[PDB]
């Protein structure tokens, strides 16, 4: 089972706000622009590096779509 170019983004979306410590508040901000959140959510990067890693990976090996 291998995930598609579609949810290769999708997952890491949702897995990367898995976190929800510190940024959780701000993350969850769903009305806010992905990058407005995303600098704030740096200190958690540990959990975002996690899937953020995946997405080039992803990208530079190819996803099956």
């Amino acid at each position: 089972g291998s995930m598609k170019k579609e949810e290769l983004i999708d997952k890491i979306k949702a897995n990367n706000r898995l976190l929800n410590a510190v940024v959780q508040e701000m993350y969850l901000d769903n009305s806010l622009d992905i990058k407005t959140r995303d600098y704030y959510a740096s200190n958690i990067t540990s959990v975002r590096q996690n899937g953020d890693q995946i997405i080039q990976i992803l990208d530079e090996e190819g996803i099956a779509e």
